[PDB]
DNA sequence: CGGCTCGCGCA
DNA sequence: TGCGCGAAGCCGAT
């Protein structure tokens, strides 16, 4: 609709009709932020152009039961902070629980909004609410994708096979995409408790919690503290101590050298295309600016396309033919160890080192990047069948991991047990054609056994 | 046809 | 640790 610094190929409507009278209601979900957010500047510009204010609506769903504590306070501190933040703006939040498409439907009647915006998320069950909400609207209702810095339905227009041929794609719009953020204007007209919705979900969550022998909960909650605040520190910190290494030392497991910035990421309390702006005007190590710059860009927003193009993106049958084929042919052959969905899950395999990867899962909520391949393709060379590794694999991540439930986490699990966006391999019993890791390639690489000692 | 985000042998 | 090779199937630039 209209804006100088605002490009129209970010926006994408749902949904036509006629404007309404009201406010417009900013459904936000994925990127939940004040600042660098383009679903919250895009429907403060539609709200000055009407003469109308912005609110923004948050819906509380029962998503957090099949998570754990872990994931829920980090959510929900960040979002008593969001509250602040928008307050300071005069922009009011409203926190609903249940349903969206039930919801947000019945939020747009009672509050007479004019023009519905949310942002983009390619998840299945956000595809499930937008649809259960566009029969129930009569607005308009918009789409803005303001996680990748290149719009996604305007990066490719179909599933990206590997990596090389997505980085010319996404490189050549970075001139048109990537820009500065204008200021996010308070609004000039006016118009649940969160602390009773974080008391009453730790209550549910509190059998599932993770714990010890002695009843001592494994999970350290310091390690990242949550909110728009701290994720620009955390930000800052790599930019200026950790970036110039990043490119000699991002795989090893000993050394923290990686910007910690997924569980921000995937929350969406920082935009990535902040960092990317911010990454490319530091001068530092040319190598190391590199490598970080094809993580957050190219396999990050890949990992979009992955779940955009493919619904089946947690399923066997998203793997590509040549895999499926080589995983079908080894299915009836004998696996050195055979072990359980509990005993994956508590750390009890006959490997230190996938062990202590375990570990550190379950004591920070953030297992390192490099150790990651490394467990779950293990899982699948010690698992019933490919569908069982699949669910293990899927269901750990999605349970101990503060950046899981997140498409870079479905594209990782099916690069490492599927073969998506990777080739073929030496031929091997069990895992076929797919990638082989070895513990002893990994002692090459790192010292395994500082790693190892860490987390037991 | 050339090139893709492991293990392996050898400085 | 750093390099160069090997084993593998397929995209896409023509
Ligand atoms: C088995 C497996 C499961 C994964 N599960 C998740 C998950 O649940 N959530 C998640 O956010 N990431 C997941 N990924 C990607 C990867 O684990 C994280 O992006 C990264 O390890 C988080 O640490 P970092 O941000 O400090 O890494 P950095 O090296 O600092 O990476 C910077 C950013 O680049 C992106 N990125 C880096 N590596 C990848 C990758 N392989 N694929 C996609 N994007 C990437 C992320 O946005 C990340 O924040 C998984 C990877 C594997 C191998």
């Amino acid at each position: 609709p209209r804006g100088s610094h605002m490009n129209p190929k970010r926006i994408r409507a749902l949904k036509s009709g006629k404007q309404g009278d009201g406010p417009v209601v900013y459904w936000m979900s994925r990127d939940q932020r004040a600042e660098d957010n383009w679903a919250l500047l895009f429907s403060r510009a539609i709200a000055k152009e009407a003469n109308v204010p912005v609110v923004v609506v948050f819906c509380l769903t029962d998503e957090f039961l099949e998570a754990g504590i872990r994931q829920y306070e980090f959510m929900l501190k960040g979002l008593q902070e969001l509250e602040v933040s928008l307050s300071r703006k005069k922009i009011p939040s409203f926190f609903l629980r249940g349903d969206p498409g039930e919801k947000i439907s019945r939020f747009v009647k009672d509050y007479n909004a004019g023009t519905l915006v949310t942002d983009f998320s390619p998840l299945r069950i956000k595809n499930q609410w937008i649809e259960k909400v566009i029969s129930g609207i009569s607005i308009p209702f918009f789409e803005v994708d303001a996680h990748n810095v290149v719009p996604c339905w305007e990066a490719s227009q179909k599933h990206e096979y590997a990596a090389h041929t997505f980085r010319p794609k996404l490189y050549a719009l970075l001139p048109e995409f990537l820009e500065e953020f204008p200021e996010l204007e308070p609004n000039s007209v006016t118009p649940e408790t969160l602390s009773d919705v974080l008391e009453t979900g730790v209550k549910a969550l509190l059998p599932e919690r993770a714990l010890l022998k002695n009843k001592d909960p494994l999970f350290e909650p310091w390690h990242f503290e949550p909110g728009e605040k701290a994720a620009k520190k955390v930000m800052e910190s790599f930019i200026a101590d950790r970036l110039d290494s990043y490119g000699a030392l991002r795989n090893d497991p000993t050394k923290n050298m990686l910007s910690n910035l997924s569980p921000y990421l995937h929350f969406g309390q920082i935009s990535s295309q902040r960092v990317v702006l911010e990454v490319e005007k530091a001068e530092s190590n040319p190598g190391s600016k590199k490598a970080f710059l094809d993580e957050i860009l190219i396999w990050k927003e890949i990992s979009d396309n992955f779940c955009y193009y493919n619904p089946g993106y947690d399923g066997f049958e998203s793997f590509p033919s040549w895999a499926k084929e080589s995983l079908n042919a080894h299915r009836n052959d004998v696996r050195s160890h055979i072990y359980t969905l509990e005993e994956f899950e508590a750390g009890k395999t006959h490997d230190p080192l996938w062990n202590a990867s375990q570990m550190e899962l379950l004591s920070t909520g953030k297992m390192h990047g490099y150790t990651r391949m490394y467990w779950a393709k293990k899982i699948l060379e010690w698992s019933e069948s490919p569908e069982k590794a699949l669910e293990i694999a899927i269901c750990l991540n999605d349970r101990y991991e503060l950046d899981g439930r997140d498409p870079n986490g479905y594209a990782g699990i099916a690069w490492s047990i599927g073969g998506v966006h990777d080739r073929a391999w030496g031929e091997r019993e069990v895992t076929g054609k797919i990638r082989y890791m070895s513990y002893e390639g990994c002692k090459r690489k790192f010292d395994v056994k500082l790693y190892i000692e860490k987390y037991s």
